[PDB]
């Protein structure tokens, strides 16, 4: 997260860290046994870390649970990043409490102008590299589809939306991928891609979760 603020320990209780020996992507807990993330975060050997603030220090509220199954969306396209969503099943159910909690799926899509919360442990600089150890937060609005398509000609599908600031300075970034965009208490986006980070006229692009609710619910029901 570039240009954000320190969330505070366990104030984003649905945020997860995907660990393969190190943090490499975010995700969101959607019930006691399932996480949603970005398909471009796919790899084998994932451990899901819940209840994290400082990902390099054991602070006492963590739960570490290995993945038993990962399901990349059937139509994921790694070249365009269309359908950049995957589901991860945990080997055992998480213990839900005030600091580890699921985020509701949306019943309706969010409109441009809605303010959302984006969070992650990704890079905090637009030029250079500095990775934080505590969770960072950003409040950002959903941008109009017209402005999104104008920023990224020929690259925005109906399964994507832009959020952030056309003036630059505030954005998600590398290492935030897979993490949540929460608007009015519902999961509306997944950190997916962008051109650099926090650059003028290049806002972040997010997977549009409301398009996938039926697939998520059907998949969870049968796996
Ligand atoms: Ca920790």
């Amino acid at each position: 997260i570039v240009g954000g603020y320190t969330c505070g320990a366990n104030t984003v209780p649905y945020q997860v860290s995907l660990n393969s020996g190190y943090h490499f992507c975010g995700g969101s807990l959607i019930n006691s046994q399932w996480v949603v993330s970005a398909a471009h975060c796919y790899k084998s050997g994932i451990q899901v870390r819940l209840g994290e603030d400082n990902i390099n220090v054991v602070e006492g509220n963590e739960q570490f649970i290995s993945a038993s199954k990962s399901i990349v969306h059937p139509s994921y396209n790694s070249n365009t990043l269309n359908n950049d969503i995957m589901l991860i099943k945990l080997k055992s159910a998480a213990s839900l409490n005030s600091r580890v909690a699921s985020i509701s799926l949306p019943t309706s899509c969010a409109s441009a102008g809605t303010q959302c919360l984006i969070s992650g442990w990704g890079n905090t600089k637009s030029s250079g590299t500095s990775y934080p150890d505590v969770l960072k937060c950003l409040k950002a609005p959903i941008l109009s589809d017209s402005s999104c398509k104008s920023a990224y000609p020929g690259q925005i599908t109906s399964n994507m939306f832009c959020a952030g600031y056309l003036e630059g300075g505030k954005d998600s970034c590398q290492g935030d991928s897979g993490g949540p965009v929460v608007c009015s208490g519902k999961l509306q986006g997944i950190v997916s891609w962008g051109s650099g980070c926090a650059q003028k006229n290049k806002p972040g692009v997010y997977t549009k979760v409301c398009n996938y609710v039926s697939w998520i619910k059907q998949t969870i029901a049968s796996n």
